[PDB]
């Protein structure tokens, strides 16, 4: 067995917005809920952790918590004036603070948390404290913007984290392997023209943000060739994963030779989710944790962290991350996903799959990894 | 114009499983949902009516209801000790009836209710009392076979009403569209050696029943060539349905000269529906609605019926049943759909589209259709 | 079989408030739950709906809608100001309005459409459309004030229904009997001078606005002796409500002659509602609605209207509410109060009866009904 | 300082019973709420829990689990034939055990877990491995009979916690107070004829079991006089119950000389519940947890257990449950309750407070309780 960290408050589970039907603010046609409310929901995650805890693997991790963000560690990348728009919105009782942003009561100092918890998790696997990390950071991070709330994201939570480990530990070679079904364009935008870190994001083609695939999108100037977009056509499940993982995202580590792999980890990409087309099950996310955490044995001493991103499956999210946490872990609990059997049967054809792994061996070729 | 009947009952809406976390039972490693429960609920439903009442379209139907199936009604597929066991379950508090077919308190006497919305919509406009109909049939019924409830159903709605409608009209020619996003596999079952029920299902390849395809399932014998499966790539939108019922869906009902159109009109090959992976959005719906319509009016003197099925997003769902209700009654509500253009945006790309586009051509040859114009 | 109208809109049930636990807002200390939301939800008006059209009482009611009120109809009791300062928040997505008066995107319009309600209700049984009717009105009315929002209250629903039938028909006295649990403090204020109208509120003694009793609160100058507050003891039940009704109530309407009897029925004093602590049951709305209707056929010609108040069990709210409207109409359904039986069991005992009959017996001396 | 055992596990979260509104079996004219459920929620335990993590109070226990009662230890109350007859309902997927009894899918192994807590609690506390303990025991136990299932509760969680200390330490005088709103029938059944265990209930008159108040129910043969029933008058509040605490429980307490006294502590008495009509708030349950604790430790060595049973307002119940365990671990957090002022107004008048102190009086002569002052 290994030693993982999880990161985890029980504050964060309270950030919430005001009433959306799924996606959709209440209001004009869109009538309010029954129970339900916005799909980033804090029973998305709580479930998990609940999971986690009835099956013992709780028991065999390191738990912790961690100080917000300070001031200091959001300004790397947020400037004050977003800093104070956002709380005297959450002071005024939450609303939007931008497109799919919308935020609740006293949702800025929960976001602190959240980013304060991917900071401490990227610290500790550093400085030797874990082999690798899990962080539960919630509200979720890979769409923020400097200046711009997006997608349900306030805080570009692993970028503080990773600035602040620059500015604390002087790692030179980080990669950020985003599997999130939707796109990174935040972790992307702010590394665009950065050498120092590899942002790797593998997204259904087109989701969000919505009509973007961006395989051309490659990084400029001293950036140019460390940003990897890797569009999957939608209903792509298990096959296009692995392909994708081993024809692209293996390769783009292997020449990178990363000191530290973060992973935005997503669990959207489930066959279940509602907000996206993607086909995964359980074991679909403990394969390519392994193949990160060998990734990261190779090139990085073992040193991963794993940041929750998406995941808007109440019934299927806690299945997928506890897969993970078990790979991270090396341990191995009781559960046996009820969905799984069932989720390999839905998957693409054989004429679907090849046609999906052709245009893998394009872009693999495209970016020079063949 | 055009009088539409939407038939409806409040009792529908009061069907409810035993707890379960989206389609998961709960027990084991699931643990209880803290307010959601069965993604059958009746959420999925209600908003419909709710949306149908804001938006005014309610006042300008002919609002409906109709006694519950009887057991003579049933007997046409069911048999009696299908009845008694489902009758002592709910009885009992609810459970399961089969797999993936959960029943609570009193669900027996709420899908007779069900199945006699379905039997009366066909009623009505076999009897010429509407042009058309809307079935709000819950819970719903195209998976269901003749001795074992599946996939949410518990009988056989539409097979049901067809079976009543033969008896009582002697309809000799009904197409059953079946655009729900899974199978209709009770459907196609039931009519599987038989001409009279020409059964047509688009479904995502391979999603419930899980990994069945079925497009070389086209009936049996006197059935040969009155069955068609229609298995659509995983991740396809708007154009893939689009080609779908171009190429096979409107050929295949110009050749068989239906008497009446029914729709299995499930609504979760929405792009946002938790149990399957498509596409739509709600004028994708709206354009299928449109082309059965055309189809019904051309040889069926405009007699077609649309009945519930599927449709598991509360918040979508009902934009989508809207825009439905509104092309079979010609009324066009202020309501605008605010996922629309978001849905165009994810769309598949052109390389997918022309993929999925060239199998729906192989699959029109394959089923020796030809590619006839729309004609009276 | 009388004839009943039945005002009834669904967008009446689209009002939703932002995150709150019971009467909690969310924030601070007070978790986002899971499912429940504000105690004035909408399912504990929608039940009552869904099991009247069960039941096929619906198919006795004659069924109506009505525009929403008019700024002419709510400026007689709100000023300008008001109606731009709720407008502004709702269009704003909402937030609070007062103290315990929280609102949401789109509830100014809703509330003007509940207050058209209770316009109509009014109206219609003045112009011999109906006997007697029913409003379901939501959001409630009789705890706001003219110019402040109270007790989920956002428009003073039936003043605004008075003055809108004083205008049009020249009705002279009107009788308002409050059976919400609460006391009727915005009935109570703007007819406080007033011999027009007889206000009558009772209500669980100190409960909201809380410990506020008031039995000395009889009016003043025009207006003294035309309002009338029966502060029940805590713990009370049918028997205490068939005493006050007896003793109070009767005699004050005898003595009045209203021309026209408006109940603001809560069904907040039900047995299991988590916001009073009275113990009614069905059958003691059933008694009280037989009452005042027997009231209002010896002196105002059977007219009489029901406005939905307050009522916060959604498992119980139906089952009382259909009591009511089963009295109005003459009709008897074949639902069956299921908790009825176990409800009286759990009544006041002997010597708590005694103890508050005497109470009452006291109180109808001081008022100088003996 | 004060070493507090907070005995928890999640699993005891995810015990839930089929549909229900509020108490009502869903059904008939019952419908499905489209969220809420069995007022006996995971919901009202599950923000208790989160409150005394986000509060800082969870770091400050000993926070410790155990594991599930065994068929040895239930046996001790519960017949075979009941253990097996739940066993089987739990493993079809739920039902109902009796009126107001109903349970889920695997509610057999949720209960006994919940029972082990109890037991374990029990065990520390005497083993002086903590001062005093918390044991989140869902579900509850209060009014379970030994072969009767009864008001949500399962097993005799209080009763089985007992026999095992019994068994393994030998106590022999244990207290039981229970503030639980309703009466505690299944522990005052099973100790009725035991001069071993002294049980005490205060609770709403006539609330659950319905129209009982049991005034003058004070034990039979051996075990006449250690048996103590307090029907309050419903609508009561802080007063009427820091008057039957030093009138009646105080005194019956020291008369009895507890080696370890055990509270039923429900929080179904605070001012916004449903399932009750009386008007505490969380200063009221931090009063009678003082005085519960200065008991103990005048005459058990501070030896005190307090087993959650009701409480069924999930707003309110947290601040209720907070107040109890800062109590018993002498902690004080930021938390303040946002109800309290608000509750404070809505108290019984001076007229209503001296009906029921009058009462109480009476009935403390009627009990032979003699009015001593706290000593050593
Ligand atoms: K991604
Ligand atoms: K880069
Ligand atoms: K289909
Ligand atoms: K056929
Ligand atoms: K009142
Ligand atoms: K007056
Ligand atoms: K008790
Ligand atoms: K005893
Ligand atoms: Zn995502
Ligand atoms: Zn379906
Ligand atoms: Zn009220
Ligand atoms: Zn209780």
């Amino acid at each position: 067995t290994r030693r993982t960290a999880f990161f985890f408050d029980e504050l964060c589970l309270w950030h919430a917005a005001g009433p959306h039907a799924l996606t959709l603010p209440v209001g004009g046609w869109v009538q309010p809920p029954a129970a339900a409310g916005h799909a980033e929901s804090p029973e998305t995650k709580r479930r998990l952790k609940s999971l986690l805890d009835v099956s013992g693997l709780t028991a065999r991790l390191q738990l912790r918590s961690a100080p917000p963000a300070s001031d200091e560690d959001l300004l790397r990348v947020h400037p004050a004036h977003y800093l104070e728009r956002f709380k005297a919105l959450s002071d005024a009782g939450g609303g939007s603070l931008g497109q799919d942003a919308p935020i609740g009561p006293g949702s800025y100092e929960i976001a602190r948390l959240s980013a304060g918890l991917a900071i401490a998790a990227l610290d500790a696997v550093l400085a030797g404290e874990a082999d690798n990390a899990y962080s539960l950071s919630r509200p979720p991070g890979h769409h923020c913007l400097p200046d711009q709330a997006m997608g349900f994201c306030f805080f570009a939570n692993i970028a503080v984290a990773i600035e602040a480990a620059k500015a604390r530990h002087g790692v030179e070679r980080v990669a950020v392997l985003d599997w999130d079904v939707h796109h990174g364009n935040g972790t992307q935008a702010i590394y665009y023209r950065r050498d120092d870190v590899l942002s790797i994001s593998l997204h259904q083609d087109g989701c969000f943000p919505p009509g973007y695939s961006g395989a051309e999108d490659i990084g400029e100037d001293r950036g140019r060739g460390f940003n990897l977009n890797v569009p999957l056509l939608p209903g792509g499940g298990h096959d296009a994963y692995m392909q994708a993982m081993q024809r692209i995202v293996l390769p783009a580590l292997e020449r990178f030779r990363p000191q530290l792999i973060v992973v935005a980890s997503g669990f959207d990409a489930n066959a279940v989710d509602p907000l996206a087309r993607m086909q995964l099950h359980s074991d679909s996310f403990r394969a390519m944790t392994a193949m990160v955490r060998d990734a990261a044995e190779r090139h990085a001493g073992g040193r991963l962290v794993v940041v929750h991103e998406g995941g808007y499956s109440e019934a299927y999210v806690p299945f997928c991350g506890l897969a993970v946490i078990e790979e991270l872990s090396g341990v191995r609990s009781a559960v046996r996903d009820p969905l799984r059997d069932f989720i390999e049967l839905q998957q693409p054809n054989a004429a679907f799959r090849d046609f999906q792994r052709q245009r893998l061996e394009e872009l693999a070729a495209q970016f020079g990894l063949c």
